C-alpha cells in the first residue's frame, strides 16, 4: 500500500545536462516556467473536482524558488530533507526521503480526505533527481532541452538522452506528450532570450 502510483520527473536541462548554477537557474524563460506550471498543475476535468497533483522537491530547490512563489500554488508541496526540524510554513509537508514522502501523502490523502492525489512530480534537486532515477516507480521524464552549453555547476545525474541509456529510456511522439499533458504544446524549437529550447517526453518500462 504505497507503490501504487508512478512518479514523473520534470526538468529543464542543457545538452550537457546542466540544470543549475550558483543556487538558481542559469536562464530566465518565462514561457518555460509557464509550461512547468501547466504540466505540474493539470488535472483532468472530471477528476479536478476533488484531485490535486503533488510536487516533490529538495530543500535546496524549495529555497531556490523566490519566496513569492512558495508553496508552489495549487499543488501539494513536499520538501524532502534528511533533517526534519524548524523550517516553517503555511501548511508545508516535510519528509526525510522520497519513500517517506509517498507514505506521508498516502497517509494524509486517503479516501477519508477531501483532497485526493492525481499525479506525483519530482521537480528537482540534482540530489532528489538522483533518488528518483533509482526509484522503481519513476517511469517518465518531462524534459525541456536547452540547446546551449550554458555554464552550470549542478548536473542532472543520469545521461538519459544518450546512447548508453537508449534501450531503457525512449523519447515519445509529440502527440503523446500532448495527450499526457492534456493540451497542445509547442512542437519543436522555441526561442526566448538567446537560445533555442524544446519540450520532450521520455519514458521507460517499469
Ligand atoms: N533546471 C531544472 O529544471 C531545475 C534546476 N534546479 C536547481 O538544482 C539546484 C539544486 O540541486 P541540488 O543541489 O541537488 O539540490 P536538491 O534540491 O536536490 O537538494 C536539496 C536538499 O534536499 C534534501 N534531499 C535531496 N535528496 C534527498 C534524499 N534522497 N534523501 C534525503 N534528503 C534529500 C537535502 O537534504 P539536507 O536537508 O539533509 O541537506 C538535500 O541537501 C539549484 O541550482 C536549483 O536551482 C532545481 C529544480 C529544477
Ligand atoms: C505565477 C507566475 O509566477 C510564476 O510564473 C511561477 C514562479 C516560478 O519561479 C521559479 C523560479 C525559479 C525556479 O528555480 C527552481 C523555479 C522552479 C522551476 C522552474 N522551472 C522548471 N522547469 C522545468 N522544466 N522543470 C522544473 N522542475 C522547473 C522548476 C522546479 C521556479
Ligand atoms: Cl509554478
Amino acid at each position: 500500500m504505497n507503490q501504487q502510483k508512478s512518479l514523473t520527473l520534470i526538468v529543464a536541462l542543457t545538452t550537457s545536462y546542466g540544470i543549475g548554477r550558483s543556487n538558481s537557474l542559469p536562464w530566465k524563460l518565462k514561457k518555460e516556467i509557464s509550461y512547468f506550471k501547466r504540466v505540474t498543475s493539470f488535472v483532468p476535468t472530471f477528476d479536478s473536482f476533488e484531485s490535486m497533483n503533488v510536487v516533490l522537491m529538495g530543500r535546496k530547490t524549495w529555497e531556490s524558488i523566490p519566496l513569492q512563489f512558495r508553496p508552489l500554488k495549487g499543488r501539494i508541496n513536499v520538501v524532502i530533507t534528511r533533517n526534519e526540524s524548524l523550517d516553517l510554513g503555511n501548511g508545508i509537508h516535510s519528509a526525510k526521503s522520497l519513500d517517506h514522502a509517498l507514505e506521508l501523502l498516502y497517509r494524509t490523502y486517503g479516501s477519508e480526505s477531501s483532497v485526493q492525489i492525481n499525479r506525483i512530480f519530482v521537480i528537482g534537486g540534482a540530489q532528489l533527481y538522483k533518488a528518483a532515477m533509482d526509484h522503481p516507480k519513476l517511469d517518465r521524464i518531462m524534459a525541456t532541452i536547452i540547446y546551449k552549453d550554458i555554464h552550470c555547476d549542478v548536473f542532472f545525474p543520469l545521461k538519459f538522452r544518450d546512447k548508453e541509456w537508449s534501450s531503457v529510456w525512449k523519447k515519445e511522439k509529440h502527440s503523446d506528450l500532448e495527450s499526457w499533458v492534456g493540451t497542445k504544446v509547442p512542437h519543436g524549437k522555441i526561442n526566448e532570450d538567446g537560445f533555442d529550447y524544446e519540450f520532450e517526453m521520455w519514458t521507460r518500462d517499469l
